[PDB]
């Protein structure tokens, strides 16, 4: 089996993308958030605090003659930008772009903090990093992808994210139309659950080429692309003005500037972010001063190559039994 299913950014900024998704029977079309970078896949549902819902699609188990709840099942989880939702747990027929899932854990929100309140556009998330990760207590659940893994033609699924466009994630096979050149696959550690590869390095604007190690995460579910610092620094001194604030929390700089494009390694191959991916507009309304979609990653703890950088690639999440990322140009 395959399936296919259009992303669409939910804002001019690309702050993320949505990609609907069939759950129960009759079907419940929702809007999901894909998140390479967790493993829970979670919604709005009947069963959310209704002064925490502001717009969102709700799923409604009891209108589902598949869904069946989860004995003593419950889900909290704590993301990397400090918001957070929990609930308990039911099972359903999950289904993306023609690939239909028996049986999934869809976990229903009983609690969503404030920034999933304020996002009418998101109805929820989809977890495609390692079932490791997943919270359901006390029997861990399975993310869509593992369940869907073994009908799949292909152990694999694909993200094709569009600048200011709608893009793809493809399951069960690789498009070979939806990129140019070859397509470099690169080692993967799962230890810590995650999409985490090493990139041999970067370059800023048409400066050479620096070979150095770069470990992180890919992450469709973090809008931003977070470096070591030494990196981000060298980025934005190319760009006239450009500054870190602590006031505003990360590098800004003059609207006015045209900002350079950044490289980075995978393996001997290069994906160049166009200096465009890196402009996230004013930081207020009406500011000239702009906001960077390159930031450092210290107290982070981690690198994340989130959507500014995926965008810029046709990437291979490879689900095999050693799993591997590949990285193409596009």
């Amino acid at each position: 089996s395959t399936g296919s299913a259009t992303t669409t950014p939910i804002d001019s900024l690309d702050d993320a993308y949505i990609t609907p998704v069939q759950i129960g029977t009759p079907a419940q079309t929702l809007n999901l958030d894909f998140d390479t970078g967790s493993s829970d896949l979670w919604v709005f549902s009947s069963e959310t605090t209704a002064s925490e819902v502001d717009g969102q699609t709700i799923y409604t188990p009891s209108k589902s003659t598949t869904a069946k709840l989860l004995s003593g099942a419950t889900w909290s989880i704590s993301y990397g930008d400090g918001s957070s939702s929990s609930g308990d747990v039911y099972t359903d027929t999950v289904s993306v772009g023609g690939l239909t899932v028996t049986g999934q854990a869809v976990e229903s929100a009983k609690k969503v903090s404030s920034s999933f309140t304020e996002d009418s556009t998101i109805d929820g998330l989809l977890g495609l990093a390692f079932s490791t990760l997943n919270t359901v207590s006390p029997t861990q659940q399975k993310t869509f992808f593992d369940n869907a893994k073994a009908s799949l033609d292909s152990p694999v699924f694909t993200a094709d994210l569009g600048y200011h466009a709608p893009g793809t994630y493809n399951f069960g096979f690789i498009d070979t139309t939806a990129y140019t050149g070859s397509i470099t696959y690169t080692a993967v550690s799962t230890k810590q659950g995650f999409w985490e590869w090493t990139s041999t390095g970067y370059a800023v604007g048409s400066g050479t080429f620096k070979s150095t190690s770069i470990d992180g995460i890919a992450d469709t579910g973090t809008t931003l692309l977070y470096l070591p610092a030494t990196v981000v620094s060298a980025y934005w001194a190319q760009v006239s003005g450009a500054k870190s604030s602590s006031s505003v929390g990360g590098y800004v700089f003059p609207c006015s500037a045209t900002l350079p494009s950044f490289t980075f390694g995978v393996g001997s191959a290069r994906i160049v972010i166009p200096g465009d991916y890196i402009d996230f507009g004013p930081i207020s309304t009406g500011s000239s001063s702009c906001f960077g979609g390159i930031q450092s990653s210290a107290g982070i703890g981690i690198n994340i190559f989130g959507d500014v950088a995926l965008k810029a690639a046709f990437v291979v999440f490879n689900g095999a039994t050693t799993p591997t990322l590949g990285f193409a140009s596009k």
